[PDB]
Parts: structure tokens; C-alpha cells; sequence
């Protein structure tokens, strides 16, 4: 049958049919393949074997590859699905397998690796890290060749007894929708060498004929052992072509090791991997025509290399070729491909110019102008060598110059962008638009869509092609029949209507009418809509929506708007099919939600309004752009081209050698994306600062100022008397950062005063005001004030050094480090492991840790996955030794003729060098006497003091935070977790549980409890919580706190300060509230609150200074709850979704012996 | 001085004296490295830094990687000791030290990967799993040249910000035992380029100055950013070549990225790497001097591959090339010294038949017969490609036959064999034995011992070398001057006085 | 445990006198709590192919003894003394069962047949020393303890890295 798939679908589809076992651990952009697998499990859909596949989820991607090769060698047909990051710690066990000669095949969704920077998109990096595994290696180019190259795989492996890695570009081909021909399992089964599976079950470990593997051996026979397999290599290639020539016969796609494509008498090859191959083979067919004598060489089974299979399909007429690598091994004298290229050309005595070059790393775009311009330098006098295309190189002068842009899509393909905003239902229609028109016309159909960094209220531009030619256009759409712009505000800020084709069509949503369209639409815009003749539609989908009763849901509407316009099937049958998918969606939600969304479509019809326009609009003229303020170099030069859509066109030159970039950069954001801010109703405020807590991004702060400094305040700039001690005489107020805040409501929720004193009121209502009034209070001088660090509201006076990151709306993470940095953010250096709180925290180009008037604020890395606790240990290590090096120094001072004001000072800094507030006081003296003391001194006394100033930033004492989520915690780097608690040193650990992996979506982690539905437990998670806490307590010496912002304030203040304190390791496990619970945002504060109180979540700390000092080190500060646990957890979708009684009642005996548990500990 | 010393041992007295901080874990054969800087730590052996190195122990390569990643960030000069599926582990934050161009080397004997079978004996198989990470990676093929090009590493890393492997063979260098001259440490300091490292502390995670690295990037800037590296590694070359001739005018030893011996104008030529280069060039001057004519290309920066470096020691005489790979990657088209031999030569268009060939897996024994043979196959007339050598390989006929049995070893040699039992002491008298040959004559003194899995009741047989000459008798005696039996059980049971003289 | 277990090219585990023994693979040092867990899914994979080859003979026209066995060994898979005397009778049965079918019914026994090593319950045991369990392989050790499956961990807790001479 014909169906719309991605290549990951394409991939689980062929994988699921053809194995028993999948053990996995999630990475994007593999992971959807597990997904996929475990739902169709789920459901009971059977393989070849007439069962359903097996898919079991371990700690780590190297826990998966065990368990592949144990599942292997017991016999069991077994795959795994994996990519990047999570293919280099599989590389030890492909040794083995491969080694062993076990059948296997490993989807690959082909991502770069973690360098300079991460990289969550697609190139070759991680493949040609293990190409010398032992595994064969076939790549595909399209989302059909990931349907076939599959099965091939899979067919192959069991024949050849040589283990596959399967590959296709990530997200370019891995994301990719497309219609294409699906293969049916009952004809992949009548394909199947099952003398070759019986035989693989014959060799399997067992106890009545047992056998012996994976020996160590001696210099004796290692070699001659390891040579032994060589006939299985030299076989794979016939084995490959032959299992193609299978494929062939049954779906009539023919495939080969090599596939040629162009002129018969080409002189200039490109030879290529992967959905290029794709690219390259459209614009050959562009330029043959054209009369050029150029041809393409698809490289389908890179492992084993098979010189015969490469040189049958190389023209006898090529002079020079190309080779395109998409990878990059600095310092190599070439790429993989294109050493393999010119190795077997000299093997064979050809005179081939052989040129190598390097395109498309992390999802660079690679369109047929690109593949043009590696042909012209193969048509030039000296073609450039080891040179890279997509990027401008002015640097080091290694990228081809785009001379020209050429359109080699084929005629006859329709071709649409939308511009959509986050979760608005965009990318979901139009996925949904795909599946109608494949489904019911003879069309092919691609889909392709560019996501954001931002978690909520980013841009989405989904690509959409139709046409009656198979679509190999693996790029982004240059020329649009139709561009679509689903949110208002995008006009005016990006180039909408960039490349649309004269008379095409442009759809807006917006409120404006034909004449309001002079003074909304900018210059530009009027001007490309009159040039090229564009149909203009518009239509208030809000408006519909509204009147209907969808709330402000367009996804029905725009897509029926659509359909009206695009004239790419009868209107009529759109209609229909667009209310068929209605029921499919909606059918489930009650027969009201049901009419309504068939309401949306009857409205949307009618609604559509062409817009009329003047022909003068052609000539319409810019605006004068009005004095811009001087921002800084990094923020002028980088950050605003690339939040403009533009990041393509910085050059080389524009950015860092090894990736560092600048703090304190998301406040020149202001995106200003929230539809209700708190208002501050200053009679009913308190002034207790909870709401500065609380808030996820740091939008909402008190300010106090003597009444001097309020003199050129707004008259809106209301403030009122301080209350307290410490802030006599003083003016308190509570202001919020109106284009910062996110309209998430926490702030309101948490005032705890008689009447509230934070209202929301629509932000367009009450902006121009409130900016004139944060910009006021945000620009007030610093007020030196005693308050209590150690209160809530003292600590919230201490500027927050956490700005304006990405993460959600009542995001439950971020809240505790921008407390943590309110504490001791003046010396802290963080250690960040990948997931949400790398995301938010560290992605480019805008940092959202800041620092202070002096200058100083967190310094912020991040490694890897699985490294956290050892990377921040590493940095504690090399803390010590710099501080040791500065010590030394001052020891040397004493012995010095300097001031006796210098050499007290220096006693009092050595004596307290350990101490937090010590080692500040005593180390700001010495910074204050070093000008004046270099400038009396000479010689190599002068020399002496010049190192201490040298090493000046050291004297402060440091507390190293290694700041991670569950997943990491939990699993993947809990073995590092783990040693470094037991080494004793001096780190804090941050665990910001959201029992599930939040930043891919939601899976598994052993930090969910029982019952609670996540990816990989579609059924409930049956195993309980595993308590890391109690696991840190039986060392005893490790500091160990469970803590809830949104149930004790004051118990998530004691535990931060005493682990922090505490000289030893310390483990703070914070539950952190997210939109992956399936809760309303609004509360998230509330939702810790009923956690504690019904027993889900508790609230202990673990001094190990208890016990010197005679006393009880495990203090429950939570002993009684008083609300129910059964009533907590119908306040989560993530566990009324599985109404299923059987584990509400295993959850709640769990959290029942755990609370006893921790009763005995205190008693 | 002049001192005896095993190849860990020389490259641990370098990293020793060049590193403040040493995060570790042990695995066979480079623990040996670990455990001696942990003993001279505890006797209060001071660095360059005046201070005693900070040896960490993780809970595997992949946690002693990390930290090692965390050490540098945070600035401290921070080395490492692994080999085999140690170094496997720490491939993943090889590529975040090299992308963040942070200075550091890592020691690695180089050991077989688990594959068929697990081996803990030497090839290059660790090191080539890793080529690709960024590190440059720089190969000593003898105790003398672990001594030397540890201190070139870690000179070159200061200066060009690009982390280094400097690997020697397992076993077959590692343990190899040598009177070597000891470099001082008052003379590293010397050389040291200062200023890279107050740079480099500049650099460092200090809340005082705060930075942040380690982001995740969109497709717009990724490629960019990553080729924003190009300048550091074209300069990497140069720096290792200027830093070879400090060397140079410290010790009177001259490296360069690759060396030439044999004749000026030969016609066949051999390229290796590691030890395997002083068994090719001891045969190669028993060859020139019988009027073939032969010689050798040694590699020693392996990683950046300099074509110039690479064809300004290749005589143009040079017709016919044999590489030689210490590797296996099963179904690619050539081994990896060997694709870059052969890219090199056709991007300069040089008309000259190459032929790659594998040697030594899992201290398989490579001996001066061996690369006769590798030689007489470059002189047939039809030269075998992809061929092994060592082994019979009668199922797929790759190996090359050992037509004729040659003696290469400089006269006035003395060569001696002592078979042992396991733990009753021969190992450890004959140690002592070449301490006494070296400490108190002008000769040359070699050791090198076989042992068996079996921790009590094995054999083991001791291979000792002194001469007026250096020795670079990289494999197993040949013809015995003298022959030990210490048990004589043994009498009947082996072939004890085989190849005596 | 892996070198006085597994150093080619000896083999120290033997058989009985029927040839049975223990099965005996090394994969890593870091991986090997989850590699034996992926033997036991493969395990109890293949008595699971087993077990619907053994309910289709129910359905099929053979002896009552037969019979008797079958629902004898599909009640005791899971116990390794009950898989074991049922097993051991359907291995009695099976050559004289095969002898008196033909078609279908012949090919369904030699099915049996085929993959009667899966009758009598496997044992998965999971060997390593202190080293693999408290440090490099704790985290696979802790995942496949909290998988709830049905191994056999067994620590040769010597308190130090025995092999590579005491670290
Ligand atoms: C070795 C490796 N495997 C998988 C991934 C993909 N990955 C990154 S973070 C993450 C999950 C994050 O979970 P958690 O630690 O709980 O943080 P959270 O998003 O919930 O805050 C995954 C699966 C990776 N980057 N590296
Ligand atoms: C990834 C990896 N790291 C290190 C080693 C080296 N190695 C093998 S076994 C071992 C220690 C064995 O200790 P233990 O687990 O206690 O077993 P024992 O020999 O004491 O019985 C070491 C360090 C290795 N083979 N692989
Ligand atoms: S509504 Fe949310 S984001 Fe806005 S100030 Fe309040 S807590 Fe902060
Ligand atoms: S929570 Fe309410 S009472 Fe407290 S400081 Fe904020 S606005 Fe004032
Ligand atoms: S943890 Fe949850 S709420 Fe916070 S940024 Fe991640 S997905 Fe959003
Ligand atoms: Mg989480
Ligand atoms: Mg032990």
C-alpha cells in the first residue's frame, strides 16, 4: 500500500517485522523509532514470527548494546535504534558483534557529534566514528530507500552472518515525511533465508550443547584468529547485491552497492551518502539536460568497500571527480569517502583528478545550487581540493563560491510554506494535509518541518511539496506557489514572503482589513505583493474560533483555508476529508467538541476574503528606521542575525574557535510573548517576595530604593513604604518585566495576602506602561541592604544571576537554580548535563546566566549526557590546585618587605581560605591593597605581587553545582553520580526530578513511580520509584535533602544552605513540576504543595554533621500526611490516562512503606 | 643520566613532570604509567610546578575522561594513562577536548580491541579507533623515543591548543626495558612556552570572569562554528616540527613528522609506525649494505597527516611502496596508514605503486625475516596488496611467505634467553642484571619478558640485549649467545637450546 | 573469573555424561550485568516459540501420552523440576510420535523436535568480581536488579581488582 511515513516510521516498520528483541535507550532523532515500536507492541502487532516485538529500555545506550549481544548469543533475533552521542558508546560492543559474527542490524538516524558545541542534527559524524567496527554499512537516501535499504539490511544479516548499520541523514530524512510504497510483512517473510535463521539459532548459547566465547587469548593465534572471518567479509558484497536483486523482484526498485546516475559520457562525477545523493541526482537531471556531461555516484553499502561494485558503475569517460563527505575529521589529510575514492582509483591505475570536499554538518542546508558549484570546481582549470560547501569560509578560504542560483524542481510540484507559532496546531495540520492528498490522489507528497530552541512560542516554517515526479528534493523550498502566515505578529519581523513565485499565493490570519492592510503591512511586503501579483487572502481565524467556541484554536481553520485556495484537489473533497480526519481526532472528545470543529470548517469557507490591493503598492517606500541604540558587538553581530532567521549567512570569522560564548545575553531578547502579566496592586502587598521565588523566569523582582533615587520615575513607578528592620526609610516595589514575563501565572497564584495583590490583566492593555516602569526600576541604583540571605524574602532581594531562559511557562526547574545562584551565584561554577536544563540553560546564541554589577556571575559548562558528576568533579580537582597555586604565592608574601596592613590581610585569607565568607572578606582586602602595594614595590618583590593579582580571582572560595535532570541522575550517569558522591569531595548535585525525560518528550526513567504512563511504559511503569537518596545515605558521609519549592519554602532554604556548607558531597533531589505531567501550569507551585501532603513526594534532610555531633543525621521534616495520594494522582493526565486500578493500588502501598521507612530512620 | 627504564615507565617521568592533575583508571597495559606516578606522588616527586601530581582514580576510562574534561575546562594541566577499551570510553569526551582546544595529551599503550576475543597485548587497533576525534596524535617507536616525543606532546599541546595521543606499542615498548637518557625536568621547564599556560588559566571557568561553553546549536551556525578550528590544526604541523628541534638542541636527537633511513635512492619503501620502524630500519641497513636498495618512511605525527612533512623525506627515486598497518578494520578497502599513504601520493600526482599489508595484532612477533618479506614482495613482479605478515593464512591467502631466515642484528651483540618459572625470581634478577650492565658499562642494555596468564607455575622467557650499538632489536632473539634453564623440568619439554650460536 | 574461565584455549567448564554444561560467554567488563540480562530475554524468547509449537501438537492427532506431557510441561515451564519431567517425556516420545505422523502433523513434531534444548527451564547466572560490580559496571548492575528480571547475579567480591594485581 501507499502511505505517508517518515524515515523513522519507514525504519521501525521494516525493524519491527524482522526481530523478536529491541533494546533501547532514547536519543534524538532515533528515539521516534522506539517510540513507534513500543506503541504498535502496545497494540499487538505481530512480526514475521507471528509475535510481538520485545522492546526493553536500559540505562544507557551501552546498556543496550549488552543486552544486544547477550540477546544475540542466546538466540534471539535482535535490533536497537540509536544515533550520535548514543552510537559512540555502542562502538565497544560492535567490536564484539561484529566479532562474533552475529546477525544484527542497528538503525542509525545519522546526528552529529557532541565537539565544540551539541548538535541534536543530522551528518555522517556518528556513522564514520565506527566504520571500523566490523559492521557493514548501508545508506539511505530517501524515506522509500529507508523502506527498502532496511529490508535489505535485515535480509543481508542473516545470510552474511555480518552485522549492519543502517543509516539515514537525521531529520533530513529521519523527520522527512513522504508518501511511499510500504512493504508488507507477509512479503518480507516470503523473503526471509530461514535455513539462515535456524542455522543462527543452532550456534546460540545452551546448556545441552554448550559452548565457550569471547576468550582472551595470547600473540599465538589473536592474529591468525582475527583473519579467520575474512571469507564472511568477501562475501557480503554478493550477499548485499544479491538480497537487492530480491527487493528488486518484488517491489521493482533496483538497488545496487553503487548506483550511477547522469550523462553516459560524463566527465565530472559527484560521488556521495545519503539523502545528498538525492539533491545531486536532481540537479544532474537539470543539467544534462542542459547539455552538461556530469554524472552522480550513489554510495549505497559503504561497509565492506567493494572496489569491483564501485568501478562497474563508473563511466569510462570520467576525467574528475568530486567527493562529498558529510563529516569532518580535523586534521585529517581527507574525509572517509573521499579516501576510499582515491584509494581504489590508485589501486586501479585510473587518472582521475579526485577532489574531496565537506557540506550539510549538523543539517546544513544542501540545495541544487550548492551541487552546481562543486560541479563548476570540478569544471575549473585546478578544481580547489578539501573544500566545503554551504558556509562562507573567510577564514581559512575552504568554501566554493555560489556563483548562480538555478531551480531544478521538477515541473508540475506544488510547493507551500506556513509560518506557524509553537503547539499552535501548524505542523499538525499540515502533516495531516499530507496524509489527505497522498491518501486520495496519484501525487507524491514531502513534508519537512524547521522547529525552534524556544519551548513555547517559537517559530515553525513547515515545507510542503506535492507533485505528479517522485519528490527527491531533500531542501528547503526555495520557490513557493504558496506561503501561509498562521500568527499576525510575524509580520513586520521575518521575510515572509521570500522567493514566492509571480502570482502566487499568500494566506494571512490576522484581524485587519483591506484598508487597515496600508498602514499594518511594512513596505516590503506591499511591494512584493503588487510586483509579483500575489492573491492576497486574509482571515480572522480567532474570530471564528472565538464565536464558535473553540477558544483560539486556527489549526481547523487554517487548514480548511488552505485547502480553499491551493487548488490541489476539488474543494469539495477537501471538505470532506478534512471533516473525516475531524472525527478521527475528534471523535473520542464528545459530539459538542465534534460540531463545533465541523463548524470551524463550514466558517472558514465563507470567512476567506481576498484582499484587493492598489497597484501603488509596488512602489510603496520603507519607513525611516528610528535612532538604534549602540548594543554590544556579540549581541549586534550574532544574536540578532541569527533570532532573524539569518544564522546561514555568518561567515566563518563571526564566531569563537572552541565554542565559548558570553553571559548574560537573553535580556537583550524581550520577546514579549505573554498574553496576561501580573499587575501589582500595591495596598494589598505585603512585601514578602514570594513572588520573586517563584517565578520561572526571573520577570518579577522587588526593588527598593531611597527616595531620592525616584525622581525621574514614571508617575505609574507606585511604590510604598519598606516593611522591615534592615529597609527603614526606604521605598519598596514589587515590578515584573512585562516582555520577559511569560503570562504562566505562578506569581499570582502564590501571594498569599488577604486579597490578591497580582491581578493578570492582557498585556497589549498595559504594555507601553509597564516597560516605561521595568525600565525605570531596572536602571535604579544598588541599595546596600542587611537582609537575612537565609529567609525567602531576604534572599529574593539578592539579584538573580538566572534570567529569561527558554524553558516553559511554570517551568519547575528553573526556579531552584535561580535561587541557588541568589545564594551563592557570586562563585559558583556549574557543571550541566544535557537535557532540559542544558537547553534552557545553554543554547546558542543567548545565555541566560547573567552576572552582577561587579561582573561576576555562575560560569556555566556542559559535556556530556553521561559525564556530569565526573566533569564538575574534574573542575573541583582543578579549583583546589589553582587555589593552592595562589596560596603559595601569598605564603611567599610574608616573607616579603610589604605593608603590615598586606601581610594581615594575607594571615587572615590563609586561615580562612576554606571558608565561604572568610575567604571573601579577607581575599576583597587583598584585592584593595595590590594596586597601591605593586605600585611601592620592584624588582622581584613587584613580580611577587603581580602574581598574586595574576591569580586574584581565586581568593574567593568556589562552590562547584553539577546540575542535572532525573534521567541523568537516575540513569545514565548515575555510575558517575554514584562514585563521585562516595569520593567525599567538596560538590553540590542538583537533581531536578521531573520523574521522566523531559526535554525528549517524556520517557521512562527509574525516577518515575509506579503507575505513571510515559514513552517506553505505554501500560503504567509496574517497578516502583528507585529512592537515589536512600541509595546516597548509606555512605553516610554524602549530604542527602528531598525537597519541593511548591510544598515548604523554608525547607528548601535550610536544605540549599546546609548542603552547600557542608564540606563533603552533597545531593539536593528537587521535585520539579512539568507540562509533561499533564497539569495546568498555572498551579505549578500548588502541585508540589498536594505531592508532600499526600505522601507522593517527601521532605527529609541528611546532615552527616549530625553524627559527630552525637545527634540523629536523618531528620524527616515531613512525618504526617494529611491529603490523600489516591486524589493526588487524578490531578496528572500522566496517570488518569491509563484508566489500571491494579497499579493505583501498588502506588499507593509504595509510598505508604516508604513514609514508614523514613519513620524508622528518625526514630 | 643515563637510566633503565621500561617505556611506561620514560613516558610517565614526562607526563609526571608536565601535569598537575592525573585522573585515571586502570587498564592493562598503561596502568603500569598510573600506578609509578602514584608511588612518586606519595614519595613527594615534584613537577615542573613545584607541587606532586594529583592522581584521581574514577570508576572507569569513561568517568576519568570526564573529569579530565572538567580539570582543563576549569584550568589544570590534566593528563590521563589508557589503552584498548579504556581509550573506547573516553572517545566521547575526546571530542569535546579537542573541539573546546584545550591542551592535553593522552599516554596510551596501545592495546588490541575486543573483538573475536579479548587481548591484552599491543596493536594500534585503540589509537585508529580514535583518529577522528581531533587529537593529533604523535607515535614513539622506542623507550628512548617515549622519553623524547612525551615531552614533544606536551610541549606541542601548550602551544598549538590541540590535545594529543602520544602512544607506544603495548608490551612491546611499554614493557620493553632500555638504558635510555633521562631528560631533567629543569630542562623541560626550559622549554615550556609559559605564556600558553598563563593563557590557558586565563581561559579557564572562573565565576569572576564567567563564560559559558558546551552549548547546543541550530543548523545555521554548527558548520561554521566548526570550521572556525581550521587554523589551529593547519598550525600544528609547524608546531611540532619547531618543538622536535628544541628537542633536538637539548638531547643532540633530531625527529622530525616523518623520518627517513635507507638508501638515497631507493626504489622500494616501507611506511610504519610505532615500533615496527626500529625492526624496519635495523634490516634495512643489513639490506642497503648488501647494495638493495631500500629504505623506510617512520611516522610520527600521525594525526595532522602533512603531506608536506610526508613527501619532503621520500626520495624520488622511490618507485614502489609498501605501508604497513598495525590494524584490522574488517571489509574497508585499506587499512588507515595505508589510505593515507595513498591519498597523499595521488593528490600530488606521484606515479608509485602502493601496497598495504598487516602486521604485529595483539604483539604478534614482527621480526627482521618478516620485513625481508615485505620487501621482496615490492620486488616481484606482480607485488601482493592487502597481505598479512607473520601468519599462514592458508584459507584466503593474504599472508606473505617468509622465504629466507636473515640475521640483522649488529655484531658484537650479546644476546641471552633465561627460561623461568613463573614468580621464582628470573624476571625480576634479570631486571636487575640489565640496572648493573647499564648503570656500570658503556654498552647499550635491552629487556623484554614473556609471560603466561597463570600468576604462579608459568613459563617465562627473558630476552636481554647489550652492546656497543643502540639496540633496536624490537622482537625475540634470534641466535643466543647464551641460554639459561632455571627449572629442569624444562629439559625434554621445550626447545631450550634453540637458534644457540 | 573470565581469565581462569575463559583464557583459550582451555575451557574449564565441562559436561555430563549426557553432555549437558554451563553455557559460557565474556563480553566487556562494563556491560556484563546487561549482557547476561539480554541472554534472558532471548531465553525466555525461545520458550515461548516453543511453548505455541507444543499447544498446536494439543490441537494435532498424537498419542494421549503425548498429550499428557505436553499439558504437563506447558503447566511446569516456569519450574525448572516440573519443565524438566515433562521435558525429559516428550524427548521419550517425540522420535516414536514422529515415527507414526506424516504431513502437517510430522513437521509440527520435528518442530518440537527442533527446539526440544528449550524445554527444561534455563538458568542465567551473572559472574563477575567487586570491581565490575561496585565500579565500572554498577550502573548496568543497578538497571538490570530494578528490571525486576529473573537472573542470577553472583559478586566474587575479593575487595580489590585481583587480575590486574591489586588496584
Ligand atoms: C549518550 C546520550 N544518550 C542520549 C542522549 C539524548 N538525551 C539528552 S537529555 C535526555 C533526557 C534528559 O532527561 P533528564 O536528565 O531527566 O533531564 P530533563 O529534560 O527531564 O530536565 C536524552 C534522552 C544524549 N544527549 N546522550
Ligand atoms: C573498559 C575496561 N576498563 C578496564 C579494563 C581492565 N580490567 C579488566 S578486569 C579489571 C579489574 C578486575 O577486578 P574485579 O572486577 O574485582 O575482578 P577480579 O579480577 O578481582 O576477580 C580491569 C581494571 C578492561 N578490560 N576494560
Ligand atoms: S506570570 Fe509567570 S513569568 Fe510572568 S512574572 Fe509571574 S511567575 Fe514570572
Ligand atoms: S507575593 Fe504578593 S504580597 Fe508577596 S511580595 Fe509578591 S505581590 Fe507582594
Ligand atoms: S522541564 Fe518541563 S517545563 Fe521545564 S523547560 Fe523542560 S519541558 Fe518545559
Ligand atoms: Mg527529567
Ligand atoms: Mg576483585
Amino acid at each position: 500500500p501507499k502511505q505517508t511515513l517518515d524515515g523513522n516510521t519507514a525504519a521501525a516498520h521494516v525493524a519491527y517485522a524482522m526481530s523478536e528483541v529491541a533494546t533501547i535507550y532514547p536519543i534524538t532523532p532515533s528515539s521516534p523509532m522506539a517510540e513507534i515500536a513500543d506503541e504498535w507492541a502496545a497494540h499487538g502487532r505481530k512480526n514475521i514470527f507471528g509475535k510481538t516485538l520485545q522492546v526493553a529500555e536500559m540505562q544507557s545506550e551501552a546498556g543496550a548494546a549488552g543486552a544486544v549481544h547477550g540477546s544475540l548469543a542466546a538466540g534471539a533475533l535482535t535490533t536497537t535504534f540509536t544515533a550520535s552521542q548514543g552510537l559512540l558508546l555502542m562502538i565497544p560492543n560492535m567490536y564484539k558483534i561484529a566479532g562474533e559474527l552475529l546477525p544484527c542490524v542497528f538503525h542509525v538516524a545519522a546526528r552529529a557529534l557532541s565537539t565544540h558545541a551539541l548538535s541534536i542534527f543530522g551528518d555522517h559524524a556518528d556513522v564514520m566514528a565506527a566504520r571500523q567496527t566490523g559492521f557493514a554499512m548501508l545508506s539511505s537516501a530517501s524515506v522509500q530507500e529507508v523502506m527498502d535499504l532496511a529490508l535489505v539490511a535485515h535480509l543481508a544479516t542473516l545470510k552474511a552472518r555480518v552485522p549492519f548499520v543502517h543509516f539515514f541523514d537525521g531529520f533530513r530524512t529521519s523527520h522527512e515525511v513522504q508518501k511511499i510504497d510500504v512493504i508488507e510483512y507477509e512479503d518480507m517473510a516470503k523473503l526471509v533465508d530461514w535455513d539462515a535463521i535456524r542455522a543462527f539459532r543452532q550456534r546460540a548459547l545452551n546448556p545441552e550443547h554448550p559452548h565457550q566465547r569471547g576468550t582472551a587469548q595470547n600473540p599465538d593465534i589473536y592474529f591468525q584468529s582475527r583473519e579467520a572471518a575474512n571469507p564472511y567479509y568477501l562475501a557480503t558484497p554478493g550477499i548485499v547485491a544479491q538480497v537487492m536483486e530480491q527487493v528488486a523482484g518484488l517491489t521493482g526498485r533496483h538497488y545496487h552497492l553503487f548506483d550511477y546516475a547522469g550523462a553516459p559520457d560524463a566527465e565530472r562525477v559527484i560521488v556521495s551518502m545519503g539523502s545528498s545523493c538525492e539533491v545531486i541526482e536532481e540537479t544532474v537531471n537539470y543539467l544534462v539536460e542542459k547539455g552538461e556531461k556530469v554524472g552522480l555516484i550513489k554510495v549505497r553499502l559503504f561497509r565492506p568497500f567493494s572496489a569491483e561494485h564501485f568501478l562497474k558503475v563508473l563511466p569510462a569517460s570520467v576525467k574528475r571527480i568530486a567527493v562529498l563527505d558529510r563529516t569532518k575529521e580535523p586534521g585529517s589529510l581527507g574525509e572517509p569517502l573521499y579516501e576510499d575514492v582515491q584509494t581504489v582509483l590508485a589501486e586501479h591505475g585510473k587518472n582521475i583528478l579526485v577532489v574531496g570536499g565537506r557540506y550539510g554538518l549538523g543539517s546544513k542546508e544542501f540545495n541544487p545550487s550548492m551541487v552546481k558549484a562543486v560541479f563548476d570546481n570540478l569544471a575549473a582549470t585546478t578544481p580547489k581540493n578539501k573544500f566545503t560547501v554551504g558556509i562562507t569560509d573567510d577564514v581559512t578560504h575552504t568554501s566554493l563560491e555560489i556563483k548562480e542560483h538555478i531551480d531544478t524542481s521538477p515541473k508540475g510540484t506544488f510547493r507551500c510554506k506556513f509560518f506557524g507559532l509553537g503547539s499552535d496546531g501548524t505542523v499538525g495540520a499540515n502533516k495531516n494535509s499530507i496524509k489527505i492528498i497522498g491518501d486520495h490522489t496519484d501525487m507524491y507528497a514531502q513534508g519537512y518541518f524547521v522547529y525552534d530552541s524556544k519551548k513555547s512560542g517559537g517559530v515553525t516554517i513547515s515545507h510542503l511539496r506535492f507533485g505528479k515526479q517522485p519528490i527527491q528534493s531533500a531542501y528547503l523550498i526555495d520557490q513557493a506557489d504558496l506561503i501561509a502566515c498562521h500568527n499576525p505578529s510575524y509580520v513586520g519581523r521575518y521575510n515572509l514572503l521570500e522567493g514566492i513565485k509571480p502570482g502566487g499565493i499568500f494566506l494571512l490570519n490576522s484581524t485587519w482589513s483591506a484598508e487597515e492592510m496600508d498602514s499594518r503591512l511594512p513596505a516590503d511586503m506591499k511591494r512584493t505583493i503588487a510586483t509579483k501579483k500575489l492573491k492576497f487572502y486574509n482571515i480572522d481565524a480567532v474570530k471564528i474560533a472565538q464565536e464558535i467556541g473553540l477558544g483560539s484554536r486556527i489549526n481547523v481553520i487554517m487548514q480548511t483555508a488552505f485547502f480553499k485556495i491551493a487548488n490541489v484537489i476539488p474543494v469539495d473533497e477537501a471538505i470532506k476529508y478534512i471533516k473525516d480526519s475531524i472525527v478521527k481526532t475528534y471523535g473520542k472528545k464528545g459530539d459538542k467538541i465534534l460540531n463545533m470543529n465541523f463548524a470551524a470548517v463550514d466558517r472558514a469557507l465563507e470567512a476567506l476574503e481576498e484582499i484587493k490591493y492598489p497597484a501603488s503598492w509596488a512602489d510603496a517606500v520603507d519607513e525611516a528606521a528610528a535612532t538604534v541604540t549602540e548594543e554590544p558587538e556579540f549581541i549586534q553581530k550574532v544574536l540578532r542575525p541569527i533570532n532573524a532567521l539569518k544564522g546561514d549567512e555568518l561567515p566563518v570569522s563571526t564566531f569563537t574557535p572552541d565554542g565559548v560564548f558570553p553571559v548574560g545575553t537573553t535580556k537583550y531578547e524581550k520577546r514579549g510573548i505573554a498574553v496576561n502579566i501580573p499587575q501589582w496592586q500595591p495596598e494589598n502587598c505585603i512585601q514578602c517576595n514570594q513572588c520573586s521565588l517563584v517565578c520561572p523566569h526571573a520577570a518579577i523582582r522587588p526593588y527598593l530604593a531611597k527616595p531620592a533615587d525616584l525622581a525621574g520615575a514614571p508617575e505609574t513607578f507606585v511604590t510604598k513604604d519598606a516593611i522591615g528592620k534592615e529597609a527603614a526609610g526606604l521605598k519598596f516595589r514589587i515590578q515584573v518585566s512585562p516582555l520577559d514575563c511569560t503570562g504562566c501565572g505562578n506569581c499570582a497564584d502564590v501571594c498569599p495576602a488577604k486579597v490578591k495583590a497580582l491581578t493578570m490583566v492582557p498585556l497589549e492593555e498595559v504594555t507601553a506602561v509597564e516597560e516605561a516602569n521595568y525600565n525605570f526600576a531596572e536602571q535604579l541604583p544598588e541599595v546596600k541592604v542587611n537582609f537575612n540571605p537565609a529567609t525567602v524574602k531576604g534572599s529574593q532581594f539578592r539579584q538573580p544571576l538566572l534570567e529569561f531562559s527558554g524553558a516553559c511557562a511554570g517551568c519547575g526547574e528553573t526556579p531552584y537554580v535561580k535561587l541557588v545562584t541568589q545564594l551563592f551565584g557570586d562563585r559558583m561554577i556549574i557543571a550541566n548535563a544535557t537535557g532540559c536544563s542544558s537547553i534552557w540553560g545553554g543554547s546558542a546564541p543567548a545565555c541566560p546566566y547573567t552576572v552582577n554589577r561587579q561582573g561576576h556571575g555562575p560560569a556555566w559548562a556542559s559535556s556530556l549526557f553521561e559525564d556530569n558528576a565526573e566533569f564538575g568533579y574534574g573542575m573541583a580537582l582543578a579549583v583546589a590546585k589553582r587555589q593552592d597555586e595562589l596560596a603559595t604565592a601569598i605564603s611567599k608574601a610574608l616573607e616579603a618587605p610589604v605593608s603590615a596592613a598586606f601581610k594581615a590581610a594575607c594571615e587572615g585569607w590563609l586561615a580562612g581560605k576554606d571558608d565561604a565568607d572568610r575567604s571573601r572578606e579577607y581575599g576583597d582586602r587583598i584585592k584593595a591593597l595590590l594596586p597601591g602595594e605593586i605600585s611601592q614595590a620592584s624588582g622581584e618583590v613587584k613580580d611577587l605581587l603581580l602574581d598574586i593579582d595574576r591569580q586574584k580571582d581565586y581568593l574567593t572560595k568556589k562552590s562547584i553545582w553539577i546540575i542535572g535532570g532525573d534521567g541523568w541522575a537516575y540513569d545514565i550517569g548515575y555510575g558517575g553520580l554514584d562514585h563521585v558522591l562516595a569520593s567525599g569531595a567538596n560538590v553540590n548535585v542538583l537533581v531536578l526530578d521531573t520523574e521522566v525525560y523531559s526535554n525528549t518528550g517524556g520517557q521512562s526513567s527509574k525516577a518515575t513511580q509506579t503507575g505513571a504512563v510515559a514513552r517506553f511504559a505505554a501500560g503504567g511503569k509496574f517497578t516502583k520509584k528507585k529512592d537515589l537518596g536512600l541509595m546516597a545515605m548509606s555512605y553516610g558521609y554524602v549530604y542527602v535533602a528531598s525537597v519541593a519549592m511548591g510544598a515548604s519554602h523554608s525547607q528548601l532554604m535550610k536544605a540549599l544552605i546546609e548542603a552547600e556548607k557542608y564540606d563533603g558531597p552533597s545531593l539536593i533531589i528537587a521535585y520539579a513540576p512539568c507540562i509533561n505531567h499533564g497539569i495546568n501550569m498555572t498551579y505549578s507551585q500548588r502541585e508540589a504543595k498536594k505531592a508532600v501532603e499526600a505522601g507522593y513526594w517527601p521532605l527529609y534532610r541528611y546532615n552527616p554533621q549530625l553524627a559527630q555531633e552525637g545527634k540523629n543525621p536523618f531528620i524527616l521534616d515531613y512525618k504526617t500526611p494529611t491529603a490523600s495520594f489516591r486524589d493526588f494522582l487524578m490531578g496528572e493526565i500522566r496517570y488518569t490516562s491509563l484508566k489500571a486500578e491494579q497499579l493505583f493500588a501498588k502506588a499507593e502501598a509504595d509510598a505508604k512503606a516508604r513514609l514508614e521507612q523514613y519513620k524508622k530512620l528518625a526514630e
